[PDB]
């Protein structure tokens, strides 16, 4: 079953049925006003802190969505009344046709009804610090309609808290006033003009208009049928204390074929919405703003473009997992329809791996997110797990340390300036989290140094989830995985102390990278099974093993080994074989197989978890593009590919009744083959799995890698692929290039020219607005 | 406008109209397991803490008060259906009449509708921790009926904060099973086999059964219409993770007139529900624990019962405010419909207050919330603002210490010893919260002379609220309230010193108690407008004089200064008369006049709030009480009637669209005549109102008090009445007190004969079991 398609002309999915499983979410803003919103319109605002500057309310886990932006639209001559988004009204699906688009930081939506024709397109423009509801009200019947149209926004008392408990507070926190086609809600604590005021406007003279919840939605009666919609009028409510929100009213007679349109204005900060419901009254203003958030997306989206013969691919990597990447990158993980109060702010792995796909597209935040990063960390070298940014913009200790952390952030820097040419971002100086400074090289040095002291005696490193925060603690236990992950970051650094000439480091870290491979090499393979072990308990045991009978194939630790380049082609093979064989599901490469049935707290939280949940035996989705980068390094394309092909969003559009999430989006987790939900994805959007799969696809199958001092292309993709093609904007210069495969294989270049000129190694960095042929033929 | 009626034969609220402004609420539950059910049976039940183990959910703050404990019933020849509770179904009230009548720890629905009478009694016996629901479905038609019944409960994820967000968490953390009847409920996280286990049984063996809220509410349905009922049948699902519900159905074939009854049964812990679903599957056993509960309150009420020539007080006093009373000392302050989440464990002030109100009726309780106390203060002599007895049941700095916290404790432990006889108490060595140990007694000395030391230069207590938490800081300011509640302490304790011989401590506190009223005297009373100060600001400025435009007269300043004994007959007059004259409403009296428009720091949070708001021109019930007995110690009885009279909740039974609030309970406070909504009540139950409406009533209008000597009887009352009558229940002998106002005085007694004898003074404690008559003659 299927709800909708993807319209790859126009960058938009497009929802025909509005009764989908769960609420299929998008994100509307670049800046500071994010609003997280549904294809029932249901959802909610916030500003720059979803935790403590939350806009409009959101009663979440809830069998509807709500409350949410509404327009309810209502025919005065006969008193009949419906939603422009389905939800909250809900008219019959076999009376009224409901079409969603969901495009770049903006959705559509529309409602064809018994003659009457209307769409609202919802978005937050470039500049403001607010959300656009551009209305279009059409008279489609053959006789004069009288048509009403109602707003409804529910303001939150600001603090995600003060919502949820604390009544006896928040109840009396607040206040509504009135002005000509403005609601003016106060937060009467928060003494700042800006921040502590929001407002729904209205481009339109209100007939009407409600500042009082109760008064606009009635005793008993809720969003799906408010007294005042019924009733054809506000009550011209507003008052201070209780619930409040913003409605305002318009009534319009249109002729037959007729159509208006206005404009609502929900945001933040006195004077701006006197302002701006002026400003948009010139509806030119409105599609001038929608042409900037166009715009935006056009240029980011044009600096990595591919043409393949896999059109799933294709589709994604174009627009949608580009958009879920940077979506991380500027609005974090913690503001969602899942993350809807407590943490929040960056968290420290989550931020460093996020940080390291989009540098080509938006340089910029990329940079903004590193040093916040840098800042987030402390002088041992480890980073806060999860810290606000504004804390540091002009602690905790060992044990609530989780040793990967840090590691990530050494990859993702080397990356930022491999892609932007800022080698003088190593010098700049960046104080630590607590106390000092250092260059952002030496916090580089920081950080692999600590991993370095923290390992047992075998020389693995240590950590292992205790409770169930994915943490890895440094209480006892050590991690395979955070081994490895310390090689790969060892080899970006060497490669960059190389490129700097500091002689001096490159033998000190490729002497420590050195001891890393030979002690994961000799104590964590199992010649048994032909895997590495996920890693050893406190008390010396092996958690990973042919022989135990339950979590014996672990897919981070295999992956990484390879991935990191410290695993030999030979295991490498057959730790991916063994990947392939136990992990691999048609939705998915499984965490772990067998699912843990025995709790052991000296393996893990994991033990205790459901099998086929979370961490223990489910697809976590994150882990799984480190697979696809795994099978590219081992030169199987075809392989990479079938793995690819199975997590693909795109292509599991027609199987929702069992997927539920949507197809557009990559999830946290699938229910693993050992839950009865098997198959059904959970948690869309604020996922590090868009940004690695994005990464995957760009760097390593399509084989497009940014370098201190070229352009590499070295693809590794399915043996029938007769080509592709790729549009890379790198450092202000475009290389368009060509990959052709005469001989079908998957991996291994014979031949690349640079502007009809052959050349060896990497592409060299061209002139600022320069367009280069590149092509690459694989032999 | 009125929604129902007291019945004092039965004890119980009769609500007959279910479509109130608000949820009127009740609270069930004795011992542990506890229920707020509204009379739309919305609410939620918690296990011990509120915070840590909710038992089933609640969505607050919004038009709908769900989920709840419904009983939906449905008539299969035809297919409608409807809820035992108005809500969530909402049958129309043209079609459908009901009946709610709220009880003392029990609650009965009633609807009769088309044919079908039905009843449903919810209530949590003792000795066990789960709630009964009690159901009786009678076919009132002339034909046969066949109808079915449906449960709900939404399961709890047991942490509010869990239930609120981190569901990244929460929705893989629990899991349902199924046995004949019983749905058993999992938190898999707590391995603790009655904690960590919830469930919902049913007496009769189910046709059909649902565990997964997704499966019985449905897609895009909610309470109102559950796809269950409507199809008729559960989709018997039961499954690991999302959100769990606990629905058992059946179907019943009436014949004309015939009635069948059985039960459900909401509760806690592995092999609990199988037994209790057969146990009351023999009702008499239904009936025995129901029995048991009305046993319960008999016991109590007779304790106290009072006729008078005022009906409203009698009816309060005489059920009502006790059990809101009691409520408040078993339950503590932080489980209604305002306190959801956050807040938990015991309000020092709180308990210290409410401990006082009861200790005649539940002294058993009364002693582990003193020992609780006594258990939360810290060497210094302070008590920690807010904590968990479970924590100190085999710590803040001065900073975040509020003055006053400790002092409440004073006259509490000295009226749990003169009501119980147990002078043994006082050398019982308790451990301080910071380390080390002291006798009761000792405990005491320390709060005395913490408050001592703690004054400013003029010698008076330091304390003024800061922040939004009604604390009163210690970081600069002086409180009138304080050194007038410091007195009262000292006044208590001076007594008990005298009557345990203590001769040393006697003449130091006599002394202490001293300067303390003249620094008073000579500080805190302004000639020009005749009252007391509010206090002074940490720049010696005085607030609340007669010379400033905002806040002149404060009632708690005023009240305290005639409570405490530390005003003359001269200056308690003339204060109280600027409060009757300044701060006296048909609602009760203003908490300060005028309000305070200009945010001032110096004086406090209060400036920063809205005018006729909390703090701010409110009627803040709890102060008001203090009025009372202030007016008795004057000898004023009409004016102490007057005040009593505009606050008691009974008298407001027919102005609900003014009050919106329950007219059986106490509420926090009532907006003031600066806001448009003067009248409003908000947040009953869980207020220190009740505790000192029924202390201030029994112990001084009424004027018995135990003592540790001997029980006194000094009642001030209107001129008008003729007399009263008091059955009064001390150290287990009776006292049927009768009072004679011949002359048609306020207060005086002109003798009092016991049994017969004219007596002088205190009546001794007579024999355990006796029963005596006392007469006393007013004159
Ligand atoms: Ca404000
Ligand atoms: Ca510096
Ligand atoms: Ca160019
Ligand atoms: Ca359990
Ligand atoms: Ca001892
Ligand atoms: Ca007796």
């Amino acid at each position: 079953m299927k709800y909708g398609y993807f319209d790859n002309d126009n960058r938009e999915y497009v929802i025909t049925r509005p009764d989908v499983p769960a609420p299929w979410t998008n994100y509307l803003g670049t800046e500071k006003f994010c609003t997280v919103i549904s294809h029932n319109a249901g959802g909610y605002s916030f500003y720059n802190s979803p935790e403590y500057n939350r806009v409009t309310k959101f009663r979440p886990n809830a069998t509807f969505d709500r409350p949410g932006h509404y327009v309810y639209l209502r025919d005065d001559d006969s008193g009949d009344y419906w939603s422009i988004s389905w939800q909250p009204v809900a008219k019959s699906l076999d009376e009224a046709q409901y079409q969603i688009r969901h495009g770049l930081s903006y959705s559509k939506f529309q409602c064809d009804y018994n003659g009457i024709h209307a769409r609202k397109t919802l978005f937050v423009p470039k500049g403001e610090d607010a959300e656009i509801w551009d209305v279009v009200i059409k008279n489609t019947s053959d006789q004069v309609r009288t048509i009403s149209a109602f707003s409804f926004v529910e303001f939150s008392f600001s603090h995600i808290q003060s919502d949820n408990q604390n009544h006896q507070m928040s109840l009396y926190s607040a206040g509504t006033a009135y002005r000509p086609g403005l609601i003016e809600y106060d937060l009467y604590y928060n003494t700042d003009d800006f921040e502590g005021f929001y407002y729904l406007a209205s481009t339109f003279d209100p007939d009407s208009y409600d500042g009082q919840r109760d008064r606009f939605l009635g005793l008993y009666r809720d969003e799906a049928n408010p007294l005042a919609v019924e009733q054809g009028r506000c009550s011209n409510s507003a008052q201070t204390c209780y619930n409040h929100c913003g409605s305002l009213h318009k009534q319009f007679t249109l002729q037959p074929g007729e159509e208006i349109r206005f404009a609502y204005i929900l945001g933040i900060g006195k004077g701006n919405g006197e302002r701006l419901r002026e400003h948009y009254q010139d509806v030119a203003n409105i599609d001038a703003a929608f042409a900037a958030i166009k715009a935006h997306w056009d240029e980011r989206c044009a600096k990595f473009q591919v043409k393949s013969p896999n059109q799933g691919l294709d589709t994604m990597i174009n627009a949608w997992t580009l958009y879920q990447a940077e979506t991380c990158v500027v609005w974090s993980r913690f503001a969602s329809f899942i993350e809807v109060g407590g943490r929040t702010g960056l968290g420290y792995r989550d931020t460093a791996q996020d940080a390291i796909s989009v540098p080509h597209a938006n340089p910029e935040m990329t940079r903004k997110r590193i040093v916040d990063l840098l800042r987030g960390q402390v002088k041992a070298g480890y980073g806060l797990h999860l810290f606000d940014p504004d804390w540091f913009d002009p602690i905790h200790g060992i044990k609530d340390t989780c040793s990967d952390d840090h590691l990530w952030l050494i990859p993702t820097i080397c990356k930022y300036v491999m892609e932007t040419g800022e080698t003088s971002f190593f010098d700049q100086m960046i104080p630590y989290a607590d106390g000092g400074e250092a260059s952002v090289y030496e916090h580089m040095k920081a950080a692999l140094d600590f991993s370095a002291e923290y390992v047992g005696q075998t020389g693995i490193c240590k950590g292992l989830r205790a409770d169930w925060n994915d943490c890895l603690n440094l209480g006892g236990g050590e991690s395979s995985m955070v081994s490895f992950l310390h090689f790969w970051a060892l080899q970006e650094f060497i490669d960059l102390a190389k490129f700097l000439g500091k002689d001096q480091d490159v033998n000190t870290y490729t002497e420590m990278a050195a001891n890393v491979r030979e002690a994961c090499e000799t104590h964590l393979w199992d010649d048994e099974g032909g895997w590495y072990i996920r890693g050893l308990t406190k008390n010396g045991d092996k958690i990973g093993t042919a022989q135990q009978q339950e979590g014996r194939v672990h897919l981070e630790s295999n992956t990484l080994a390879v991935l990191s380049g410290l695993a030999s082609q030979e295991r490498g093979e057959q730790a991916m074989d063994a990947v392939d064989e136990h992990l691999f599901s048609p939705y998915g490469l499984h965490l772990n197989a067998p699912s843990f049935s025995t709790p052991n707290d000296d393996i893990g939280f994991v033990t205790r978890v459901y099998q086929g949940v979370k961490e223990n035996g489910a697809i976590f989705s994150h882990p799984n593009p480190w697979a696809w980068v795994a099978e590219t390094k081992l030169g199987r394309g075809d392989r990479a590919m079938k793995f690819y092909d199975a997590l693909n969003p795109y292509n599991q559009n027609d199987i929702i009744e069992k997927r539920i999430a949507e197809p557009y989006s990559y999830v946290q987790f699938i229910m693993g083959r050992d839950h009865q939900d098997h198959g059904r994805a959970n948690h869309p959007w604020l996922t590090g799995t868009s940004g690695w799969a994005y990464f995957a696809v760009t760097n390593y199958i399509l084989g497009v890698q940014s370098g201190f001092t070229g352009l590499s292309v070295d693809p590794c993709i399915p043996s029938d692929w007769p080509g592709f093609e790729v549009t890379r904007q790198w450092r202000g210069a475009t290389y368009h290039i060509q990959v052709e495969n005469p001989d079908h294989v998957s991996k291994g270049v014979k031949s690349i020219t640079l502007n009809g000129a052959p050349i060896q190694g990497r592409i060299p960095p061209q002139a600022q607005g320069s367009d280069n042929q590149v092509v690459v033929v694989l032999g």
